[PDB]
């Protein structure tokens, strides 16, 4: 009694996604961004496509490069992807990893000198996520050992064992800071959904390659925190910012984070094999996906950016909510069997192909305005790597493969 798109449609979508990943996204990253002056990868590519090898380089971006090429190598086997992941890994260990106090710096100069030495849990999480993926792709002992050490530092220096979750930012020597903001966009509050979502993401990937008992308890506690404090059943949206006791300190809505969390929360519970928790997580996951479907979409099926603190709808199409909606809508289809979610995934894919991707300049535009005009944003910067759209294509390819095997 399944309602399944026919084989032609599944295979056609899968082929377009694979072409987008390999002939646009990963081709752009492998050819435009490696830096032969300082090694590793440039920190910025302008809207004109010009790389900036002297620009400061962020840990999050470089972890995202590592994760994406590692995951693409694991799933597709292409030797160039292993080469690019190795390039990212070597620069990362040399320069971003703090050999003295542990963890990864926030920002380094192009030549690798530390520029911003704060230890932000969001950056520590992406390091764990990328290093665990690199271990998964290669079996590398050093990568896994490093991920484990950063996990230990997060728990040692940041875990709030009274109220749950984590202090989100420390200085280089792991002393907590007051200002945990990732950027000027973020509320000056002590707890954020965003950082906690990527702790969960990192811990789930680490657990898949290192199923330690205590880590299972920390991962389950994070899932439980999302269900009890962050997910809002009255609205189907994540609450974005909190005080230390998880009292809400924001009313903004991030559609991209909702639909990302929808599928990441289920990935995390399944990595645990926590069948007792799964019903409640699936319920919250499907709710987030439905709320996104009903409230976060333009008539073309693309995702709006946010509802701000004063209620303003930001109708800009940022690249990464579209990617996350591709995965989250396919995931909601797989979980519920409701083909309306597949139709939604197809619609966002068509938007990606017709508006978000930059066919002339390569990769994807960071932002497209509601009237269709691409903004002249950087193509690569501190916050724009290959991870959201690379992962979304990899996930879609594998999910469509599974669906194709129902026949
Ligand atoms: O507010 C911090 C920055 O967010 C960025 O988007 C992130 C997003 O917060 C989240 O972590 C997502 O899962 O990854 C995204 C892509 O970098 C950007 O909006 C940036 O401008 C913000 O400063
Ligand atoms: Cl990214």
């Amino acid at each position: 009694t399944e309602t399944i798109p026919d084989v032609r449609r599944l295979r056609a979508l899968q082929a377009e996604v694979h072409e987008e990943l390999t002939e646009n996204i990963l081709k752009f990253w492998a050819t435009r961004t490696p830096d032969p002056v300082h090694g590793g990868f440039v920190g910025r590519v302008g809207p004109d496509g010009r790389p900036h090898p002297e620009a400061p380089r962020g840990a999050i971006l470089n972890a995202r490069i590592l994760w994406t090429f590692a995951a693409a190598y694991r799933q597709l086997g292409t030797p160039l992807y292993r080469e690019m992941a190795e390039r990212a890994y070597r620069y990362f260990v040399r320069h971003f990893v703090d050999a003295e106090h542990g963890g990864v710096y926030w920002m380094v100069a192009a030549d690798g000198r530390p520029l911003d030495t704060r230890k932000h849990v969001y950056a520590q999480s992406f390091a764990i996520y990328a290093l665990s993926e690199w271990h998964r792709a290669t079996g590398g002992e050093a990568a896994l050992a490093l991920a484990r050490s950063i996990y230990d530092l997060i728990e040692t220096h940041c875990a709030d064992r009274v109220h749950g979750g984590y202090v989100e930012a420390c200085d280089r020597a792991w002393r907590p800071l007051e200002d945990a903001r990732l950027s000027a966009k973020d509320a000056p509050e002590p707890r954020s959904m965003n950082t906690h979502l990527h702790v969960l993401e990192a811990y789930a990937n680490l657990y898949r390659v290192w199923p330690e008992t205590e880590l299972a308890a920390r991962l389950q506690a994070l899932i439980e925190l999302f269900l009890r404090a962050i997910y809002h059943p009255a609205t189907g949206h994540l609450i974005l910012f909190f005080d230390e006791r998880w009292r809400p300190r924001s009313r903004a809505v991030s559609f991209g984070h909702d639909i990302e969390a929808s599928w990441l929360l289920l990935e995390a519970v399944d990595v645990l094999g926590q069948a007792t928790l799964r019903p409640r997580v699936q319920q919250a996951s499907l709710h987030l996906a439905r709320a996104t479907l009903a409230e976060g979409r333009a008539p073309d099926g693309s995702l709006y950016y946010e509802i701000g603190e004063q209620g303003h709808l930001d109708t800009d199409r940022h690249w990464w909510p579209q990617a996350e909606a591709l995965v989250g809508f396919l995931n909601a289809y797989q979980e519920s069997g409701e083909v309306l979610f597949y139709e939604a995934a197809e619609d966002v894919w068509r938007y990606i192909r017709e508006r978000q991707r930059d066919t002339r300049g390569g990769e994807w535009f960071a932002r497209v305005r509601d009237d269709g005009a691409p903004y002249p944003d950087d193509k690569v910067d501190f916050w724009k790597g290959p991870y959201h759209n690379g992962r979304a294509c990899l996930e879609a390819i594998q999910r469509l493969r599974h669906l194709l095997e129902h026949v």
